[PDB]
């Protein structure tokens, strides 16, 4: 047992992987915990190595069930007044962005029960106002999104600066371990549908960047940070879609990997200052917390090497060994 948690949420077969008609190498146990894989195709051989975390999610899992598993439990942890994060992991297309921000989906007017679709970004706001609203907690809600892009901070939230100034931060004296991003935009929200509204400033502004600058989604992190203020208690919640898993982002990655490996293993030294991304997330590693990681996968045989790699990455940030009878 341990306050970081890592699952694996495999993604079906998307329609471009049907159309070259690739077959499947991914097998998902999700009550034993287990993921396996193949090594050849037509040979039908026996290719055991299989993973065992926290959790699993199999083809047919859906948007709800993986925030019931993996969101519950860390955002009752936050409105109690702690910082937490949550993470995902893997190669372009495996289903971060959709695990984390989710989707609508053609059908319009939307009342107040969420999108099936929906991702985590989406429920969680929604589940802060009603959670909150019904105990008659007096709270205040602001979140703010920035991008790192080689290294470099770019807040998507601000209306102006329409290009891209590189945020300076710097540790506040005020706590140790702690950081200030100067200039980052602090969107205040009121009402709970509000949220949608904040992802189609960002959106743009995350596609103005990618366009001239060539700042694309794919090859830049994002963080999105929800601030609960209570009475009197402070939560923090922080939603990190990384960049795809696959000569300074590959850094950025190992370098949260080297952190949370050892921040399962209590070694010491762990070097928050070696990256941008790790230093920010440092207020929400550090002080004792729970931390979850997605790592997201393809099931068909295309990506065959990418999808070792992910689940390899998982293994090494927390080890647990695969019990009796694989
Ligand atoms: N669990 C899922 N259910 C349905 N569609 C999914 C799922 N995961 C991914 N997709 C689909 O795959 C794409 C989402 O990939 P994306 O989130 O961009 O990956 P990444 O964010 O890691 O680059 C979209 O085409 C979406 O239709
Ligand atoms: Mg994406």
């Amino acid at each position: 047992g341990k306050n970081i948690q890592v699952v694996v949420r495999c993604r079906p077969f998307n329609l471009a992987e049907r159309k070259a008609s690739a077959h499947s190498i991914v097998e998902c146990d999700p009550v034993r915990k287990e993921v396996s894989v193949r090594t050849g195709g037509l040979a039908d051989k026996s290719s055991r190595k299989t993973y065992t975390f926290d959790m699993v999610f199999g083809a047919s899992t859906k948007q709800i069930d993986v925030y019931r598993s993996v969101v519950c439990p860390i955002l009752d942890e936050v409105i109690m007044g702690y910082n937490c994060t949550i993470f995902a992991y893997g190669q372009t297309g495996t289903g971060k962005t959709f695990t984390m921000e989710g989707e609508r989906s053609p059908n319009e007017e939307y009342t107040w029960e969420e999108d099936p679709l929906a991702g985590i970004i989406p429920r969680t706001l929604h589940q802060i106002f009603e959670k909150l609203t019904d105990n008659g907690t007096e709270f205040s809600v602001k979140v703010s999104l920035l991008e790192i892009y080689n290294e470099e901070l770019f807040d998507l939230l601000n209306p102006s600066s329409d290009v891209s100034e590189r945020l300076q931060m710097f540790d506040d004296p005020r706590n140790k371990r702690g950081v200030i991003i100067k200039g980052l935009e602090e969107i205040t929200v009121h009402n709970k549908d509000e949220v949608y509204q904040i992802l189609e400033k960002g959106a743009a502004k995350r596609t103005t960047a990618a366009t001239l600058m060539n700042a694309y989604s794919s090859c830049s992190h994002s963080v999105f940070s929800v601030t609960i203020h209570m009475k009197v208690k402070i939560g923090k919640l922080n939603l990190v879609d990384l960049a795809g898993s696959e000569g300074n982002i590959n850094q950025s990655l190992l370098t949260l990997g080297r952190v949370i490996t050892a921040l399962v293993e209590r070694t010491p030294h762990v070097p928050y200052r070696e990256s941008k991304l790790t230093r920010i997330l440092q207020d929400s590693l550090g002080g004792r917390t729970r931390t979850s990681i997605i790592a997201t996968i393809s099931p068909a045989s295309l990506n065959l090497e990418e999808t070792l790699s992910t689940l390899e990455y998982a293994h090494r940030a927390k080890n647990i060994l695969n019990k009796p009878e694989v």
